[PDB]
C-alpha cells in the first residue's frame, strides 16, 4: 500500500531470510557492483548511521590512496585510534549483506560543512562570442554554470540548456528568467529563456531503482533545471563544444551492475564560471546524509580534486562532470555539479569535496537529450520548428 | 498569441477609442463597482505608478475618515502640500477612464515596510481539545494559523484545512508536513498531514478576469495551501466553529460588479494564534506593488485595524477574514491573511496594515469548499471514504 | 567506595525493596520536602525525559497554588493531552519507594535568564547616597555589580566581621585577589574599600548540602553561590548598619528543614531589597529545582521565587539580596535565602512571569561557617570579640 | 550671470556650431588632454549612461597601453558585443565639436576603495626610526594617519615653511584646530608637534581648476585634497630633509599642461614613497576621471595610477605621498602629484589590479600658493626669509 509499508516489507523479508564465521574468508560472493555495495549498506543502515556523519559506496582508502577493494565508506568527524574508541563505536572491517554478498568498511574523516583568473574563465563570464557549457547563467539573484545544451525528447522537442535547479529556480518569485552573463538589474546580458521543468527531490526507489536505506522518508537531491531557449534567442551563438575539453560524446550512464572500476577511481574534468578547468577523481557514489529532521538524503557522485586543488568553487554549480578519455574516445559526461572537506593523508591537510548528480538519471527524469555536435544542434532546431 | 501581445492589444484599442472638459462635472457614469475603478487604474497605470509606491481601489479618505466617493488610492512615502510639489508630481483629483467611467484619486501616506495573551490565544496554541480556525499550524520551521476546515470539490473529495502557502510550503525540503501545535523538533504536537496542492502566483487575467495593469509580467500574490488530513488523524478533534466569532456561514464571494459598499468600509474580524480576536475595516482592494525587477504584484484585500490597534501580528497568516453580521445573519468569510503602515490622521501616528487573499477566488483555484457545520463535516468524512 | 558507587547502591536498594501497586493509600501522602524529593529522586529518569527541569512544592491549578503536595515538572510548551504521545504525557500521581505518594504538576517554564533600572528613594540610597552600608547596598568589584546580602561574622577562627553576597559577583578567579568596593570600583567611580573575598562556595554535592541523594546522576551539584568578604582593617564599622532598609530590623535565619510541613516554606510571602529593583515582594513557589545541561551534569537550586502581581521579583544586579519571609504574627521578619547570580506561564489570561533563584541561607551559612548579625549591639560586640 | 548659465551657454554654443558628419578626417585626431576632455565634455550624457565613470588617456588593447588617444569609459562588467543592447554598446570613435576626433576605450573598473602593512627598512624609517622628517614621513593627527608629501613654503604673506599632505587626513572639521604630529599623536604614542593646518582645499570647480568646462553638470567639482601645515615656532628645522628617501634629490614640480602631447603624462612611469607601502612604482593610466554619485554631483580626480607588475601602487595611509615622474635622460626626477585620500581589470589571464588617485600638484600648489623646496640650501634660505 504505502511506500513505507513496501520498504518495511522488503527489509523485513531480507531479515527473515538470514543466518550467522571464525575469521574464515567470507564464503559468499564479494561485491563487484555499485548495487551490491548499496544493498549491504541499506541492510546495515542503522548501526552504520550511528556514530557516523554519512555513508557512501566505492573503494577502500588506505594511507590516502584508493585501493581496489570494494567498500562502504563511513564518514566520521574525527578518526581516532581503536584504543580510544568504545567497542560499540569501533566500526567493523567487513560487512555481510543479505544474500551473502560482502564488502569492506572504510573509515574516512569527513565534514559536510574565491574566483580563479584565466582566459577560459573570462570567456565563460561574458567575453566569448558563444554560449555553451561553462557559460555563466544568471537569474536575478543567483549565478551558476551552463551544463549542457539539451533538447526535449517528447512534446515540442524544444532546444535549451541544463543547469542546477537551485541556481535557476527560486520559488519566491513568479517566473525564473535566465540571462547571460548577468541579469538586467546587475549588468549587461541577453535573455536566454525561463525554466519550464525542474527536479529537486526524487525518491530512491524511482532514482536508483532500489531501496537505498531503511528510512521511510528517503529522497535523492537531484538538482536539475531545463531552460528552453527563448523564441527571439539566436541559436547561432550556441556551441556544443566544452571549452577546455573539446568535442564530447554522449552521456555515459551509471549502471549499478557494472564493475566499480568503471566509475570509482576514474578521472573527471569540469569547466565552470568560477574555477575554470579542473580535474578530479570520483571517490564515492550514493552518499547518505541524515538531517536532524529525520529525512535521509542521497547525493550521487562524490569528486575530490587532484593534486590537493579544489575541484569546484561556489558558482561552478551546473558544470558538466566529464570522464577523461582513456582510449582516444571522445570524453563522455557522467554528471552535473549540485548546488565540504575530507582528510585523506596525515602529512597534508583536509581536501575539499564536491557532489554531482547522475546525468543519465537526471536526463531521464527531465526527458532530455544532450546535443554534442553543431549538426545535431541545427537539426534539433529544425525539429523544434516542426 | 502571447499573453503580453493580448494585453498590449486590449490597451491599444482602449487608447484607439479615445477623445478629450472645463471644470464641468464629468458627463460619463461615475464608478460604482470594483471593476470600474480597476479599469480606470489600469488605463492610467504609468503616471499613477510614477511618483508612487503603489495603488489600490476603494473609497476616498478625507481627514482620516472613509468617504463614500469611489476612488483610486495612490500611496506615497511622504504626503506634502501641493505648494512643495512639482506640477508633474501633483496627482490629479479625478481620473477619466476609457469608456467615460470616472472616479476620484485619493493620496495616502503609506509604506510596504509581539504575542498577545488571552484565553483564546492559549486555546489556539495547543491548550484547547479541538483543532479549528485559529489553531496554530506549524511546519518544521514556520508557524501559522489554520484558516478554514475545507473539503476538495473533485477527486477524492478529501477533508483537510486551508492556510497560507508560505507557512505550509518551503520548497527547500521534500515533504511539507504540518503539525499542531509544534513540530517534533520544537515541541509536542500531532501530525495533521502534508500539503498536496498550493498556489503562490496567479496572473491577473485568470484571478480577476481582467487586465489590472499594463505590465506584461503581472501576478497576484495568491498565497494558499491545502493540507489533507492524515489517514490516522482523528477528525473528532476537528471543529467547524470560529472561536471568538461562533458559527459562520459560507464564503461571501467578492463580485467586481457589485456596489463598493458591499466590501469597502465593511467591518471584518479575524482570529489568529498571535493576536487572537481583532476587528478591522476593509480599506482597499487590488493593491499594486511594483518591485525593482520589473514585476507588478497584486494583493486582494487591505485591512486596517479599528481604534488604532493592529489587526494582525506575525503568525496570524492564514487567519480567516470574516465579515461582521449586519442583520443577524451568520458572519461570512471573505479572505485569508497573506504571509506595513499608513498615516490616516495627523493627530495620531501611523497605523499598521495587513493584506488578504480573496477567499472565493482562492477556493476556486484550489477547488475547495468550506465546511461550516459539524454535520457537514461528518458527512464530508463519509464522502471521502466513498 | 566512590560516591557514585554509594549513590548507585542507595537507588539499587530502593529498587530491590520496591513493592509496586490502582488507587493508593491516602495518609501515605507526602507532607514534607524530603518526601517529595525522595519520590522525585527515585523517578528521576522518567521525569527528566520530555522535561526541562523539576522541583518540589505545591501543585498549581488554574494559576493558583493549591495545598496538594506535588513534584512540579517544567516543560517548554504545555499542550493538551490529545496532542501528546502516551509516553510523553506525565503522570498525575507518583508512588515513591516506601509507598509515600505525591502529585505531578506541569508548568510551562524557561531557563532564559542570565541573572533594567527601577527608580526610587531606596535604590538611590542603596547605590551610594545613604550614609550607611547594609543589606541592599551595592557591592562592586572591578567588573561586576551586586548586592550586599547580610552583615555576618565567622563562627570560628578570628571570628572576623564582614558581609555576605553571591560568589559569581564577588569572585572572578581570573585574577588573584577579589576586591570589593562601595558604591563603585576605583576604575569606574568613587567608593570605599570594603575588603577582599577570603572564602567562597560555588558547587556543593547534594549529599552534603541536602543530606540526601536528590537525583540518580553520579554528578549532581548544588549551585551554592556564596562569598564572604571580611571587612578591611582600615574600614569604619560605624558606617555599617544591620537594618534591612525597606523592611526594618530582622530576626535570625530561618532554617529550611526538609521534614517540616511544606506550609512552612512553599507559598510563603517573601521580600527582598536589592540595588536594581529595590523592595519587591514574591512567593516561594518550589524547592530543590533540578536542571540537566548538555554536558551530563545535574544542577540544583534551592529556592524558587515568583514576584507578586505580575511584577518581577529581581533584576540583574539584585544577586546577593536577602530573601526574607514576611511576619505572620508580628514576629521580626526572618531571612531564608540569598538571590543566586527565567520565565514561567501560570495563567492563560496573562503573559509569562519571571522567576528568580535563591540559595538556602541556613545551609550556606553552615558551609561558610558564618553567623548573621541582626542588631547594632551584636555588631559592636562582634567587633570587640574579633579584636579579642 | 550664474556659473550654470555660463556653462549651459558654452555647451549651447557648441551644439549650435556643430556640423555633424562616415570616416572622418585624420589629422583632426586629438593630440592633447584638452582635446580629449573637450570631446568627453560634449558627449557627457551618452557616455555617462551605462558607465561608472570616464577618463582621458590612451586606448588600452589586450591589457597593453596603445598610442591611440582615447576616452576611457569604465564599466562594471565588460561583455561581448553580442550580449549588449545596441543602445548600450559604446562607440569606437567620437567626433568632437570642432571635428577633433578620438577613440573610445572600454575598461572594467570599480570604485570599491576608501583610500595591510609592508615591512622594509624605508617603512620603518618613515614611521619614526629615522632621525629626519621629510617626504614619506608619517604625519598623524589625533585620529588619522597619513604621509608627508613635500616640504613647502608659502609664496606670499609671511612665506612660512611647512609641509603638504592630503586634507582629509590633516583636517577633520569636527574640531577647531587640526594638530599634526610625527610619528604619532600624544594620545597614541610618542611624537613631536609639527604644526597645525592653516589653509586647506577640498573641492574646486572645474572651470577654476582645469580652466575649461569638463562636463555638462551644473555641479561639477574637482576633488582637490590638499592641506598646508606651517611648521611650529618651536619646531627644529634641522630635523627636516628635502630628500625623497628611496628616490634621492628631486627637481621642481612638473606642471601638467593640457595642450602638451599625451606622451608627456599618459603612460609615464611614476614612483611614490609612503608610510604604508614604502617605495612603489606605477604607470599613469588616465587623467581627469569623472565620477557621478547618486546625489547628482559630478566629481573629478586628476591622475590615475596603476602599480607595475600587478603590485598595488598604494595602501591606506599612503595618502599625501608625492607622485614623482621617473628620470628619462638623467634629469632629477620631478613630482607631478600627491595621492588623494579601486580595481580595474586589464588582462583576462590575471586578476583585477588596484588603482590609486592623484591630485595635480602644479594646480594644487597654485590654489594653496605654495612652492616646493628641493634642496637643503633652499630650505635654510627660506627659513631665514620667513624670519625676514
Ligand atoms: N566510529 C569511529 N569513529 C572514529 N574512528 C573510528 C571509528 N570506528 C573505527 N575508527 C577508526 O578507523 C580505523 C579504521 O580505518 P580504515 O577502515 O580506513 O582502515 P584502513 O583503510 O585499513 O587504513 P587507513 O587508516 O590508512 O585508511 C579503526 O582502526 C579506528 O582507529
Ligand atoms: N505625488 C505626490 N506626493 C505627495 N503628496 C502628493 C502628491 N500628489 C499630491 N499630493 C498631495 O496630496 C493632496 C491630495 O490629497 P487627497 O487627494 O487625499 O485629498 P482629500 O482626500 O481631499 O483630503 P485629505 O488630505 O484630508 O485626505 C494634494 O493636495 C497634495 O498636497
Ligand atoms: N510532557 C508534557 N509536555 C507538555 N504538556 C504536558 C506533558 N504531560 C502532560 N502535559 C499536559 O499537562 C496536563 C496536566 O497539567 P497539570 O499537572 O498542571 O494539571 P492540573 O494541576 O490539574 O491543572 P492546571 O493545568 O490548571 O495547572 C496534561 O493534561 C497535559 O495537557
Ligand atoms: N556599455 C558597455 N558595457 C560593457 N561592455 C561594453 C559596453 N560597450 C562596449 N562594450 C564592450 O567593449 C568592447 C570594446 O572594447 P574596447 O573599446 O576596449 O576595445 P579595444 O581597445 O579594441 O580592445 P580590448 O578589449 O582588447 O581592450 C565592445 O566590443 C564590447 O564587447
Amino acid at each position: 500500500h504505502s511506500a513505507a509499508e513496501g520498504r518495511a516489507n522488503y527489509f523485513g523479508n531480507l531479515q527473515k531470510g538470514l543466518l550467522p564465521h571464525p575469521g574464515r574468508l567470507p564464503k559468499g560472493q564479494q561485491a563487484n557492483s555499485l548495487l551490491d555495495l548499496m544493498t549491504i549498506r541499506a541492510f546495515h543502515s542503522k548501526i552504520l548511521r550511528r556514530f557516523s556523519l554519512g555513508t557512501a559506496v566505492g573503494f577502500r582508502i588506505r594511507k590516502g590512496d584508493l585501493t581496489d577493494i570494494p567498500a562502504i565508506l563511513v564518514f566520521v568527524a574525527r578518526k581516532v585510534h581503536k584504543k580510544w574508541l568504545n567497542p560499540a563505536q569501533c566500526l567493523p572491517a567487513i560487512l555481510e549483506g543479505p544474500g551473502g554478498v560482502w564488502c569492506d568498511v572504510d573509515v574516512v574523516e569527513f565534514s559536510y560543512y574565491e574566483q580563479m583568473f584565466s582566459e577560459l574563465v573570462d570567456k565563460l563570464s561574458g567575453s566569448d562570442e558563444s554560449i555553451g557549457s561553462g557559460s555563466q547563467v544568471a537569474s536575478h539573484e543567483t549565478f551558476g554554470t551552463l551544463g549542457a545544451i539539451v533538447k526535449r525528447r517528447t512534446g515540442n522537442k524544444q532546444v535549451g540548456f541544463l543547469t542546477n535547479h537551485h541556481v535557476a529556480v527560486d520559488l519566491d518569485y513568479p517566473n525564473q528568467k535566465m540571462f547571460h552573463p548577468l541579469p538586467p538589474n546587475l549588468g549587461p546580458g541577453v535573455y536566454l529563456g525561463a525554466v519550464e521543468r525542474a527536479t529537486s527531490f526524487i525518491t530512491d526507489d524511482v532514482w536508483y531503482g532500489i531501496y537505498a536505506g531503511t528510512n521511510p522518508e528517503t529522497f535523492v537531491r537531484a538538482d536539475g533545471a531545463f531552460i528552453p531557449f527563448a523564441d527571439d534567442f539566436d541559436i547561432s551563438t550556441v556551441t556544443t563544444v566544452v571549452r577546455g575539453v573539446g568535442d564530447i560524446g554522449d552521456v555515459k550512464v551509471i549502471d549499478l551492475q557494472s564493475p566499480l572500476n568503471s566509475l570509482i577511481g576514474r578521472q573527471v574534468s569540469k569547466v565552470g564560471r568560477s574555477s575554470g578547468h579542473t580535474t578530479g577523481t570520483v571517490m564515492a557514489y550514493a552518499l547518505e546524509y541524515n538531517d536532524e529532521k529525520g529525512i535521509s538524503f542521497f547525493t550521487d557522485i562524490l569528486v575530490v580534486g587532484e593534486n590537493r586543488q579544489t575541484f569546484d568553487l561556489e558558482g561552478d554549480s551546473g558544470s558538466l562532470i566529464i570522464l577523461t578519455s582513456q582510449d582516444g574516445e571522445k570524453p563522455r559526461p557522467i554528471g552535473i555539479i549540485w548546488g565540504g572537506r575530507l582528510k585523506l593523508t596525515s602529512d597534508h591537510g583536509p581536501e575539499n569535496w564536491t557532489s554531482g548528480v547522475d546525468l543519465g538519471r537526471l536526463l531521464d527524469r527531465l526527458e532530455l537529450d544532450i546535443i554534442i555536435t553543431n549538426e545535431s544542434l541545427q537539426d534539433a532546431v529544425q525539429q523544434q520548428r516542426f
